[PDB]
């Protein structure tokens, strides 16, 4: 689990969104595994606006942060799970590292801020849904 809080927005994995996230929906993209809902409290996370390919992510299944190199956001084939059939997920970044389904929502950060959240894994890889292109999150 996990979310990003910036201004009056809450960014979560679309497959983990609650009834309240859907009742206050701002934007959702199944191909990205992202959903953004509105909040009454002001969030103060900082989103990165950069093209970094190195950062640190939180891994709940190890209670640890790990430094990783990751690929730029791209269209990657993701095996079926109970939430989606097998499909291509867009704006996804991969790194070599540990990830389990319950790790989804863990933040990846670079020196400029939040880069994205854990969204895929298995086979010794960890996949992050990018948020750096969502410039409206800051306005
Ligand atoms: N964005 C998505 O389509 C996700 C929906 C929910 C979901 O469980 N996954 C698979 C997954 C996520 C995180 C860590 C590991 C795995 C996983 C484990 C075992 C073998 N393959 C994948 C994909
Ligand atoms: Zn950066």
């Amino acid at each position: 689990s996990g979310a990003i809080y910036v201004g009056n927005y809450r960014v979560v994995n679309r497959h983990l969104a609650t009834h309240n996230d859907w009742a206050n929906l701002v934007w959702e993209d199944s191909s990205r595994d992202l959903l953004v809902s509105s909040t009454t409290a002001q969030g103060c996370d900082t989103i990165a606006r950069c093209d970094c390919q190195t950062g640190v992510y939180y891994c709940s299944s190890r209670r640890k942060h790990y430094p990783v190199s990751f690929s730029k956001p791209s269209l990657i084939f993701v095996e079926a799970s109970e939430y989606y059939p097998a499909r291509y997920q867009s704006h996804l970044m991969l790194a070599v590292g540990h990830s389990e389904p319950g790790d989804c929502g863990g933040i990846l950060r670079c020196q400029h801020g939040v880069v994205g959240i854990v969204s895929t894994g298995g086979n010794g890889l960890v996949g992050f849904a990018d948020v750096r292109d969502l410039l409206w999150l800051d306005e």
